[PDB]
DNA sequence: CGCGCG
DNA sequence: CGCGCG
Protein backbone atom coordinates (compact mmCIF):
# COMPACT_ATOMS: atom_id res chain seq x y z
CA UNK A 1 0.00 0.00 0.00
CA UNK A 2 1.20 3.58 0.80
CA UNK A 3 4.83 3.97 2.06
CA UNK A 4 3.62 5.29 5.46
CA UNK A 5 1.56 2.10 6.14
CA UNK A 6 4.41 -0.21 4.95
CA UNK A 7 6.83 1.64 7.31
CA UNK A 8 4.24 1.48 10.15
CA UNK A 9 3.99 -2.32 9.63
CA UNK A 10 7.83 -2.59 9.72
CA UNK A 11 7.94 -0.79 13.12
CA UNK A 12 5.02 -2.77 14.60
CA UNK A 13 6.90 -5.93 13.57
CA UNK A 14 12.66 1.10 17.91
CA UNK A 15 13.49 -0.07 14.39
CA UNK A 16 16.33 1.27 12.27
CA UNK A 17 16.27 2.47 8.67
CA UNK A 18 18.03 -0.72 7.55
CA UNK A 19 15.48 -2.89 9.36
CA UNK A 20 12.56 -0.95 7.86
CA UNK A 21 14.15 -1.04 4.41
CA UNK A 22 14.63 -4.82 4.58
CA UNK A 23 11.09 -5.42 5.86
CA UNK A 24 9.55 -3.60 2.89
CA UNK A 25 11.53 -5.46 0.21
CA UNK A 26 11.04 -8.91 1.76
CA UNK A 27 7.29 -8.34 2.23
CA UNK A 28 6.28 -6.05 -0.65
CA UNK A 29 13.44 2.06 -2.59
CA UNK A 30 17.08 3.26 -2.25
CA UNK A 31 18.50 4.45 1.13
CA UNK A 32 17.98 8.12 0.11
CA UNK A 33 14.32 7.56 -0.95
CA UNK A 34 13.30 5.72 2.28
CA UNK A 35 15.13 8.39 4.37
CA UNK A 36 13.10 11.16 2.65
CA UNK A 37 9.83 9.35 3.59
CA UNK A 38 11.07 8.71 7.18
CA UNK A 39 11.99 12.41 7.67
CA UNK A 40 8.76 13.58 6.01
CA UNK A 41 6.75 11.57 8.55
CA UNK A 42 8.99 12.88 11.33
CA UNK A 43 8.26 16.45 10.23
CA UNK A 44 4.52 15.65 10.23
CA UNK A 45 4.48 14.04 13.69
CA UNK A 46 3.91 10.42 12.66
CA UNK A 47 7.36 9.12 13.67
CA UNK A 48 9.96 9.86 16.35
CA UNK A 49 13.74 9.53 16.39
CA UNK A 50 15.56 7.99 19.34
CA UNK A 51 20.85 8.59 16.91
CA UNK A 52 23.62 6.77 15.04
CA UNK A 53 22.25 4.81 13.35
CA UNK A 54 18.85 6.49 13.06
CA UNK A 55 16.27 4.51 15.03
CA UNK A 56 12.61 5.09 14.22
CA UNK A 57 9.39 4.43 16.12
CA UNK A 58 5.72 5.31 15.80
CA UNK A 59 4.59 8.34 17.80
CA UNK B 1 43.36 23.83 -15.45
CA UNK B 2 42.68 21.15 -12.85
CA UNK B 3 40.28 21.70 -9.95
CA UNK B 4 43.18 21.83 -7.48
CA UNK B 5 44.79 24.57 -9.58
CA UNK B 6 41.55 26.56 -9.82
CA UNK B 7 40.81 26.20 -6.09
CA UNK B 8 44.33 27.26 -5.08
CA UNK B 9 44.09 30.26 -7.41
CA UNK B 10 40.75 31.21 -5.83
CA UNK B 11 42.23 30.98 -2.33
CA UNK B 12 45.20 33.24 -3.11
CA UNK B 13 43.05 35.98 -4.67
CA UNK B 14 41.14 36.33 -1.38
CA UNK B 15 41.88 39.51 0.55
CA UNK B 16 40.19 32.55 4.68
CA UNK B 17 38.03 31.52 1.72
CA UNK B 18 34.56 29.98 1.88
CA UNK B 19 33.09 27.37 -0.46
CA UNK B 20 30.83 30.00 -2.04
CA UNK B 21 33.83 32.31 -2.44
CA UNK B 22 35.82 29.58 -4.20
CA UNK B 23 32.72 28.63 -6.20
CA UNK B 24 31.99 32.19 -7.36
CA UNK B 25 35.62 32.88 -8.33
CA UNK B 26 35.79 29.70 -10.42
CA UNK B 27 32.39 30.28 -12.04
CA UNK B 28 33.43 33.76 -13.24
CA UNK B 29 37.06 33.01 -14.16
CA UNK B 30 36.54 29.60 -15.80
CA UNK B 31 32.72 29.11 -15.66
CA UNK B 32 33.02 25.57 -14.30
CA UNK B 33 28.29 22.43 -8.64
CA UNK B 34 28.29 22.28 -4.84
CA UNK B 35 28.93 18.53 -4.60
CA UNK B 36 31.80 18.57 -7.11
CA UNK B 37 33.58 21.41 -5.31
CA UNK B 38 33.14 19.89 -1.85
CA UNK B 39 34.36 16.55 -3.21
CA UNK B 40 37.65 18.16 -4.22
CA UNK B 41 38.01 20.47 -1.21
CA UNK B 42 37.60 17.60 1.26
CA UNK B 43 39.87 15.36 -0.83
CA UNK B 44 42.60 18.02 -0.78
CA UNK B 45 41.94 18.27 2.95
CA UNK B 46 42.71 14.56 3.30
CA UNK B 47 45.97 14.82 1.33
CA UNK B 48 47.14 17.83 3.35
CA UNK B 49 46.85 20.38 0.54
CA UNK B 50 44.19 22.39 2.42
CA UNK B 51 43.19 23.12 6.00
CA UNK B 52 39.90 24.01 7.65
CA UNK B 53 39.67 27.07 9.89
CA UNK B 54 33.07 26.25 11.28
CA UNK B 55 29.81 26.64 9.36
CA UNK B 56 30.23 26.06 6.54
CA UNK B 57 33.94 26.41 7.25
CA UNK B 58 36.68 28.39 5.55
CA UNK B 59 39.42 26.91 3.36
CA UNK B 60 43.10 27.78 3.05
CA UNK B 61 46.28 26.36 1.56
CA UNK B 62 48.63 24.35 3.77
C1' DC C 1 28.38 7.23 7.77
C1' DG C 2 24.46 10.18 11.39
C1' DC C 3 22.91 12.21 5.24
C1' DG C 4 16.94 13.54 4.73
C1' DC C 5 19.61 18.68 1.51
C1' DG C 6 15.91 21.24 -2.78
C1' DC D 1 21.96 23.50 5.59
C1' DG D 2 27.25 21.70 8.46
C1' DC D 3 26.74 17.39 3.49
C1' DG D 4 32.14 15.64 1.31
C1' DC D 5 28.60 9.96 1.49
C1' DG D 6 30.52 6.02 -2.65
Amino acid sequence: PTYSEMIAAAIRAGSSRQSIQAYIKSHYHNKKEINRVLYSLLAAGVLKQTGVPGSWALA
